[PDB]
């Protein structure tokens, strides 16, 4: 009897809010299909498994950070290339002023359709991000280095002058504005960031990132990338052994890691991952340094085994399809 | 009307730490901490525990980062959990007041006070200065809500993010966003921190968490709570039922070996909590003992 005017006051309050601030201001979370988690590929199968939901989330903020020459730019060009192949539009804000367009083409990016900007200030860089996000016409934005987003007062001033907290304040104001717009247009924003040392530290890690604490909070995924070794063809160094740690995840369980090769000119070695995952799931048998598929001996060593999968497109498609079926938590098709 | 009503936090260790046995209804609560401390997980645990008692709940996601699948995994009934995603900071607080006035919802949660951007700052440019507009907007909202919340008997939980003060020599350099109005009006104030990992040998499957009560108008403040948040599954209330059982000398622990009523239960905490899962009888009767010994005022 008394629990019914409860439901009436609810429906009346819902009617009041939904006509004041527009149609879908309040809903029920189980019914809201704008709140579901769509993803896009990173260009690494191992990293797609480590992220749990099978890729990077659309409508969210992502941070990639690491030491120098660890593969941060290369990893973000591989996600742009994969999204372009699925008929999406992409932008690249190059605050570092260090993008080589010929290398981007070799990694598989469509250079003629990628929107590029080299802004003079951090305010200009974050105002272009907002304008592209609100447009609804751009799916993936990459900002290359938070560390190079310098406020206008610091550009106008002299070297030595103190502007303490100014960059951190600029970033804190930008996150507030962007987070809403990005979700509304279903646009993925990737911030690359550099590492700095904190002085006078006995306890914990001395490593930190630039641009303050706001980005750590607003980010849905945070990735730590590191170069853990060289890839050699005799004495020639031909690429880099790479490890990625998922330090923060809001769409799945964190603290999983991914290992892969970056080969200079080609980018991420896809078939190299396909072997290592095939070996792990008992689809490829390893007899010391002899790889074999269904008894049929494919090669001697990982490089020859990878070279074999390259000249057998049908056999590689078969193994990919199974590894995908097995290790993907919730395959959506 | 001024007699206090409480609802469970989901964690038993935190229910003892507050003293009254939960968060007070018709009041304002603040829950701050660093990155990935378990602020959202704790407030979805409250909503879950509340809507199991036949209550309606709302979630105002200003952060734009709520996963409905994870909410269901923690035990939130998402089919009748009200969710809003406001564009401005003013919309978020007008929806909070409109829901409070109606007298229909019992619990409201505003995720990130840091993300409540004033209208003027949104249609402005990045670089433009709006000194204290967030603090005024919050100060206006608090004096308008405090009265409307009490007569409705509606709980409002604000989640806050930590920022750092520049050129401070004294005290702690940590701050909270959205002014010092919320600091005054807030009845309870929790400070969550991740203090370690929970492993399956090497595989990291959880977070060792510590909650501190820095303010309490309802009971004695400056008490602690320690517990485990597992990634999916949610809060580990069996893991607490052992830790409080051994603290009151109902359970015994001899190194890595557990024993209750003479007969041993398992080796380590993971096997000890796994046996409590398989024995609802002892898990019922130990809950009985821990509650009736450490309850401040038994309602009925
Ligand atoms: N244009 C190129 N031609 C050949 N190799 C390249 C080229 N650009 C980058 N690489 C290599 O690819 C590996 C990863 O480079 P990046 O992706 O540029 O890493 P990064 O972390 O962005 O480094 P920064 O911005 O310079 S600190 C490095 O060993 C580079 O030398
Ligand atoms: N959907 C999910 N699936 C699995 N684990 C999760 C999920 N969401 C969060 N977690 C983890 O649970 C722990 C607590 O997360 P939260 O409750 O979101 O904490 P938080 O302080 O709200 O973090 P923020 O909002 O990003 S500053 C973290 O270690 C997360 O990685
Ligand atoms: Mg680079
Ligand atoms: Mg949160």
């Amino acid at each position: 009897a008394i629990d019914e005017n409860k439901q009436k006051a609810l429906a009346a309050a819902l009617g009041q809010i939904e006509k004041q601030f527009g149609k879908g201001s309040i809903m029920r979370l189980g019914e809201d299909r704008s709140m579901d988690v769509e993803t896009i590929s990173t260009g690494s199968l191992s990293l797609d498994i480590a992220l749990g939901a099978g890729g990077l989330p659309m409508g969210r903020i992502v941070e990639i950070y690491g030491p120098e020459s660890s593969g941060k730019t290369t990893l973000t060009l591989q996600v742009i290339a994969a999204a372009q192949r699925e008929g999406k539009t992409c932008a690249f804000i190059d605050a570092e002023h260090a993008l080589d367009p010929i290398y981007a083409r070799k990694l598989g990016v469509d250079i003629d359709n990628l929107l590029c900007s080299q802004p003079d200030t951090g305010e200009q860089a974050l105002e272009i991000c907002d304008a592209l996000a609100r447009s609804g016409a751009v799916d993936v934005i990459v900002v290359d280095s938070v560390a190079a987003l310098t406020p206008k007062a610091e550009i106008e001033g002299e070297i030595g002058d103190s502007h303490m907290g100014l960059a951190a304040r600029m970033m804190s104001q930008a996150m507030r504005k962007l987070a809403g717009n990005l979700k509304q247009s279903n646009t993925l924003l990737i911030f690359i960031n550099q590492i700095r040392m904190k002085i006078g530290v006995m306890f914990g890690n001395p490593e930190t990132t630039t641009g303050g604490n706001a980005l750590k909070f607003y980010a849905s995924v945070r990735l730590d990338i590191r170069r853990i070794g060289a890839v050699k063809e005799g004495e020639n160094v031909v690429g880099s052994e790479t490890r990625v740690k998922v330090v923060k995840n809001k769409i799945a369980a964190p603290f999983k890691q991914a290992e892969f090769q970056i080969l200079y000119g080609e980018g991420i070695n896809f078939y190299g991952e396909l072997v290592d995952l095939g070996v792990k799931e008992k689809l490829i048998e390893k007899a010391g340094a002899w790889y074999s598929y269904k008894g049929e001996k494919i090669g001697q060593g990982k490089a020859n085994a990878t070279a074999w999968l390259k000249d057998n497109p049908e056999t590689a498609k078969e193994i990919e399809k199974k590894v995908r079926e097995l290790l993907l938590s919730n395959p959506n098709s």
